[PDB]
């Protein structure tokens, strides 16, 4: 039902997830692809999550690098230590806080909302 390769990866509830690496978890969700170390999809579907220490909920995100906290729908997040919600945001750099929709945010320490 799920495809799992590595050490200490788990899916509590859901199907068709693909988890590779170590200590990755899908709490509740389907069709997520998660690769790396210590990443977590809490409640979400169809997310692509690569790198380390991400926490992701919602749908259709692409999250990479490290330590990003992402919820909502269709956010594309790179760099580190971001907090992103809402929809269709594109976030790079470090330590940005982004909510609302359709924002493209780069650099560091930015706060952007609807």
């Amino acid at each position: 039902p799920n495809t799992i390769s590595g050490s200490n990866n788990t899916v509590r509830s859901g199907s068709k997830n693909v988890l590779a690496g170590n200590d990755n978890t899908v709490i509740s969700g389907d069709n997520n692809s998660v690769s790396g170390s210590n990443n977590t999809v809490v409640s979400g579907n169809d997310n692509t999550v690569t790198g380390s220490n991400h926490v992701v909920s919602g749908t259709n995100h692409i999250v990479t690098d490290n330590n990003n906290n992402v919820s909502g729908n269709d956010n594309n997040v790179s760099g580190s230590f971001h907090t992103v919600s809402g929809g269709h945001n594109t976030v790079s750099g470090s330590n940005n806080t982004v909510s609302g929709s359709n924002h493209v945010v780069s650099g560091s320490n930015k706060v952007v909302t609807d």
